[PDB]
């Protein structure tokens, strides 16, 4: 997260870190046994880490639970990042509490101009690299589909939306992948892609969660 601020310990209790010996992606707890993340975050040997603030310091509120299974969207296309969404099941049910909470799935989509919260432990530099150890937060509006497509002609699908600032300076970035975009108290996006980070006229591109709610619900009910 570039141009953001320190969230504050566990103020984003639905935020998870995916760990394979190191943090490599964000995700979102949607109930005691299930996490939503980006398809591009897929890999074997994944451990879900809940209730984190500093990912390099054990602070006493964490729950580490291995993944029993991953389900990448059936139509995920890695070449274009269309349908960049995946579900991860926990080996054991998380013990939900103040610091470890689920985020509600949308009942509807969200409109351009809506303010959202994006968070993660990804790079905080626009040029160059610096990873924070605590969680960073960014307030960012959903952008019109037409400024999204003009930034990335022929690259935006109906399963994507842009959010951010066209002037630059404020954006998500590498390491924020798979993390939540929360608008009007629901999970409306997943950190997916972008050209660089926080660059002018290159806003962040997010998976459009409201399109996948039936798939998520059907998939978690049968797995
Ligand atoms: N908001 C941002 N500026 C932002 C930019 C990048 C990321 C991290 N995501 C990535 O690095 C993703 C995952 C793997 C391929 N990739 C890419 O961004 C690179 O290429 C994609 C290919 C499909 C068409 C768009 C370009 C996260 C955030
Ligand atoms: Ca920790």
């Amino acid at each position: 997260i570039v141009g953001g601020y320190t969230c504050g310990a566990n103020t984003v209790p639905y935020q998870v870190s995916l760990n394979s010996g190191y943090h490599f992606c964000g995700g979102s707890l949607i109930n005691s046994q299930w996490v939503v993340s980006a398809a591009h975050c897929y890999k074997s040997g994944i451990q879900v880490r809940l209730g984190e603030d500093n990912i390099n310091v054990v602070e006493g509120n964490e729950q580490f639970i291995s993944a029993s299974k991953s389900i990448v969207h059936p139509s995920y296309n890695s070449n274009t990042l269309n349908n960049d969404i995946m579900l991860i099941k926990l080996k054991s049910a998380a013990s939900l509490n103040s610091r470890v909470a689920s985020i509600s799935l949308p009942t509807s989509c969200a409109s351009a101009g809506t303010q959202c919260l994006i968070s993660g432990w990804g790079n905080t530099k626009s040029s160059g690299t610096s990873y924070p150890d605590v969680l960073k937060c960014l307030k960012a509006p959903i952008l019109s589909d037409s400024s999204c497509k003009s930034a990335y002609p022929g690259q935006i699908t109906s399963n994507m939306f842009c959010a951010g600032y066209l002037e630059g300076g404020k954006d998500s970035c590498q390491g924020d992948s798979g993390g939540p975009v929360v608008c009007s108290g629901k999970l409306q996006g997943i950190v997916s892609w972008g050209s660089g980070c926080a660059q002018k006229n290159k806003p962040g591109v997010y998976t459009k969660v409201c399109n996948y709610v039936s798939w998520i619900k059907q998939t978690i009910a049968s797995n």
